[PDB]
């Protein structure tokens, strides 16, 4: 069962709070017709690019799972990259009875944030739309409160976050 939209459930403007407004940005990718998110800013120095869901009701469930495809551009792809070029952005989560989040609250730091996992292009493409696609899933424990959020963090490289499905056994 679904907790958050299996895609395109989204119904025009996702509305994410994006930490710094020059990090990630919304791109309609109607194809069926979806928003997605990316970010890419490579030679631009100190990179932290936060992305923050919406609250997900956790509806009853224990023991959520996250779903996520992703585009990923490679740093040796990219003409004169960096040394500072990642490729691999960060999955964090966080736990509230109501909602609360503010632009300022959850602090955008790994404290408050709990890190479920640093995720990587895992060789296992598929097309869509025609870009080549990654999907990844990861699975956080206890998560007892009322509900969460979730957040994704780039440092350094391009990667269009195609689709976010969040849902539990």
């Amino acid at each position: 069962e679904e907790t958050l939209m299996d895609s395109t459930t989204a119904t025009a403007e996702l509305g994410w709070m994006v930490h710094p407004p020059s990090g990630w940005e919304e791109v309609s990718g109607y194809d069926n017709t979806i928003r997605t998110y990316q970010v890419c800013n490579v030679f631009e120095s100190s990179q932290n690019n936060w992305l923050r869901t919406k609250f997900i009701r956790r509806r009853g469930a224990h023991r959520i799972h996250v779903e996520m495809k992703f585009s990923v551009r490679d740093c040796s792809s990219i003409p004169s990259v960096p040394g500072s070029c990642k490729e691999t952005f960060n999955l964090y989560y966080y736990e509230a009875d109501f909602d609360l989040a503010t632009k300022t609250f959850p602090n955008w730091m790994e404290n408050p944030w709990v890190k479920v996992d640093t995720i990587a292009a895992d060789e296992s493409f598929s097309q869509v739309d025609v870009m080549k696609i990654n999907t990844e899933v990861r699975s956080f424990g206890p998560v007892s409160r009322n509900g969460f959020y979730l957040a994704f963090q780039d440092y350094g490289g391009c990667m269009s976050l195609i689709a976010v499905r969040v849902f539990y056994r």
